[PDB]
């Protein structure tokens, strides 16, 4: 169907990354793969944002809007310095429009 | 005075039962997952839109007189540990994660 986005994105497969900041505020290393129960995986994720700039389709004349990008929570093997864990981590995952009464 | 297009909430979810994979079919989702020793609950962070419209109708914000518009879910994809029929393995699966405004040209 003919059917489009309110803001437009790009999702993309992310192979290398190398640091985040976890759910606590904290910034981590990324490992590259991980080891889980004698398997081993690459650690990929699946990311979406706004492509580089107001948002489509909106009633103009009575509001102003941005393109933003928003985030998800994912789980990770990580390293902080002091400790290699499991975190949950921040990645980008859509691209949303906000909206705020023109005056 | 920032205002969404489209209102979500965001819950952490420990009970999936089932999902579906990133090859389309139906999995089965371990409550708890082993890693190495360590026993964690397999929590998801899961966005849901509230209302499919938030204002009269569509989305919020929208011209209405050349859109029809709708506020629904996007999903990322999470690796997770599941099972297939007898068969648990490890497969990436489909969490929803923003609730977006779509729009579709008004009809002529
Ligand atoms: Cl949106």
């Amino acid at each position: 169907r003919g059917e489009f986005s309110v803001c437009d994105s790009v999702s993309v497969w992310v192979a290398d990354k190398t640091t985040a900041t976890d759910i606590k505020g904290k910034e981590v290393m990324v490992l590259g793969e991980v080891n889980i129960n004698n398997s081993v995986f690459k650690q990929y994720f699946f990311e979406t944002k706004c492509r580089d700039p107001g948002c489509r389709g909106i009633d103009s004349k009575h509001w102003n809007s941005y393109c933003t990008t928003t985030h998800t929570f994912v789980k990770a093997l990580t390293m902080d310095g002091k400790q290699a864990a499991w975190r949950f981590i921040r990645i980008d995952t859509a691209c949303v429009c906000v909206l705020s009464k023109k005056a």
